[PDB]
C-alpha cells in the first residue's frame, strides 16, 4: 500500500555536520516515500531492533546512516526474516567497506543526492553461528617515520600465536597451522579495497585467506601477497572459497573470534552464505 | 678541587612519579658530589644551554633525566667545548635508544642505584653540518588487526618519494636512488635495539643503511632485513660504514631531515664522527 521507509541514524557516527546530513536524508526520503521514521541509535544493538521492527512491521525499504557497526546491525536485523525491506545506507564511517563494494560515492551528500530507488544489487549475506556479518570474521589478529609502522607491525605478527586449526570447509577436511585467518565477503575489509580483488558482493561464496606461518618470519613474507591482493595461493598464504564450514580448534584453547570489527563468538564457528540475501540500493556503476 | 655537577630534569618526561624520580637522583648525586645544581627544562634549548654552560664552568659531571631529546640537547651543548665534563643519564623517556646501547637499567630507580662514578666509557657523537646527533640521521622517513599495521605501512612506502641522492663517503663517490636513508652512531634505533647490531657506540663509524627501492614493491621487500638487524648489504638495501661523508641530491630539492627525531638541516648535509668524544657512565656490562 504505502511506501514506507525508517531511516536508523547513529549520531556518533561521522563529524560535525553529520546532523546537516542527516536533514538532507531525510528531506530526499520524503520525496521517495510517502512515510519516512526517523530513529536514533543510542547504544549497541539499537540499529538491529529498529530494523528488525521495521521488517516485521513490512516497512518498504530501511536505511542506515552510519559507519560499518551500525550498517552491520541494521542487516543483522533483516538476516532471516520471512519479509526483509529493501536496504540502503549513507556511509558516515571512516572506513566503510560495504560502501566501497558496491562503488557508492564516499561523500555523505552525494549519496543522498544519487539515492534511485530503481537502482538495486542482491547482496549476499554472511551467517556465523547464529550471528550475521557483512564485511569479515577474523581470527588470531588481535624517529625511523614511515618504517616504525613495520618494527611495530612486522613485530606485532610475533605476538601473534600460531593455533592448530581445523578447516571441514564444503565437505573437505584440513588442519592447518596458523596465526591468522580471515573469511570475507566483499573485494574490500578494513578500508583496503583490492585485499580480495575476485570477490563480488553477490557471487554467493565466503572468501578465506590463511597465512602459511609457523615463524615470525613467515608470516612477515606474506605481506607483499596481502598488498598485491590476494586472488590465489602462494608459498606465504592460502586463498579459499566455500559456502559453508566449520573452523575448530585441535587443541580447543579459548580463541574469540573479530566479526566486522566486533568481538564474536568463540570457537568452533560454523559459517555460511546467505547468498543473494538482501536486495540493496547500490552505485550507478 | 670540589667536585660539582649539575642536573639537568625534563619535567615533562616520564610519567607520574616522575618527580619522585627527580628526588632520589638528587639525593644519590649528593652522595658523590660535593655540590649539586639541579636545573629544569622549560622549553626547546635549554638542556642544551644548562649542559654548555656547565662546560663553561667546568663542572665535573652533567646529568640529564630525560628522554633522547633532552638527552641529545644535552650531549649538544657539551660537543666540541674545549673541556668537556663526564656525562650521565636517567632515561625517564618511552624509547631511551642511548641508555639501551649503554646497557643501563630501563628503570629510572635502578638507574640511579647503580649510578658508579667509575664505570665509564668513551662515546662517539655525531655531527651533522652545524648541530650533533646521539642517535640517527633520518632522510625521506617521513578490525585487520595486527595486519592492519602493514596496510598502513606497507603503503605508506609508497607515499614515499624516491630521491636521487649522492653520496660523497670517506671519498668514495656513489648516485643512488632512495626513498629512505639512515645515519646511526649506536646499535638502537627509535627502540629497535637490533638495528644496527654490529655498530658500537665507540666504534669511531657512522653507520648508513639505504633501501635500494624504486617501486613499493621493492621498498616492502626490505623490510625483513631490517627486522633481522642489518649487517650486511642484500637485494633490498645496502649497508655502509663511514667516518666523514656528505649526502646531497642530483636533483636539488627541498629535503628537511629528521635529526634524533627532531626537523634538522636541510640537504645538502655533511656528516662527521666524533670519536671517542664524550666520557659516559654506564652500566656494569
Ligand atoms: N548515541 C550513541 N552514542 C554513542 N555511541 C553510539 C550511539 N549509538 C551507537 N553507538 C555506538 O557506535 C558504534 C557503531 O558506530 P559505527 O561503527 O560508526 O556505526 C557501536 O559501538 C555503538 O554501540
Ligand atoms: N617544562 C617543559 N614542559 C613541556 N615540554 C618541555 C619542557 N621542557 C622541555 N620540553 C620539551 O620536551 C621535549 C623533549 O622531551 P624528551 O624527548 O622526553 O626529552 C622537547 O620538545 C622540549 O621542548
Amino acid at each position: 500500500a504505502m511506501k514506507k521507509a525508517v531511516l536508523i541514524v547513529n549520531p556518533s557516527s561521522g563529524g560535525e555536520k553529520a546532523k546537516e546530513f542527516e536533514t538532507l536524508a531525510e528531506e530526499k526520503l520524503k520525496q521517495l516515500f510517502d512515510e519516512v521514521v526517523v530513529k536514533q541509535t543510542e547504544k549497541g544493538g539499537d540499529a538491529e531492533q529498529f530494523a528488525r521492527e521495521a521488517a516485521e512491521s513490512h516497512f518498504d525499504s530501511v536505511f542506515v546512516m552510519g559507519g560499518d557497526g551500525t550498517v552491520n546491525e541494521g542487516i543483522s536485523g533483516l538476516a532471516e526474516q520471512a519479509y526483509r525491506p529493501k536496504f540502503g545506507f549513507f556511509p558516515l564511517g571512516t572506513v566503510n567497506d560495504l560502501a566501497r563494494a558496491l562503488n557508492l560515492p564516499m561523500d555523505p551528500e552525494e549519496a543522498i543526492q544519487q539515492l534511485d530507488l530503481e537502482k538495486t544489487s542482491a547482496l549476499d549475506v554472511g551467517k556465523i553461528n547464529d550471528d550475521y556479518f557483512m564485511n569479515v570474521v577474523a581470527i588470531g589478529t588481535i624517529k625511523l617515520g614511515k618504517l616504525a609502522y613495520f618494527i611495530s607491525g612486522a613485530k606485532h605478527l610475533a605476538n601473534a600465536q600460531t593455533y592448530p586449526f581445523h578447516l571441514s570447509l564444503d565437505q573437505k577436511e584440513q588442519t592447518i597451522e596458523s596465526s591468522t585467518v580471515l573469511v570475507g565477503l566483499t573485494n574490500s575489509i578494513g578500508g583496503f579495497e583490492t585485499l580480495l580483488p575476485e570477490a563480488q558482493v553477490d557471487d554467493g561464496k565466503l572468501h578465506l585467506v590463511y597465512l602459511k606461518d609457523q615463524s615470525l618470519w613467515d608470516a612477515v613474507k606474506a605481506v607483499p601477497d596481502l598488498l598485491k591482493g590476494v586472488d590465489q595461493s602462494t608459498d606465504n598464504l592460502v586463498y579459499l572459497t566455500f559456502k559453508e564450514g566449520t573452523i575448530s580448534l585441535e587443541n580447543q584453547e579459548e580463541l574469540t573470534t573479530n566479526v566486522d570489527g566486533d568481538e564474536g563468538a568463540a570457537l568452533p564457528i560454523t559459517l555460511k552464505i546467505l547468498p543473494k540475501h538482501l536486495t540493496v540500493y547500490c552505485g550507478e556503476e
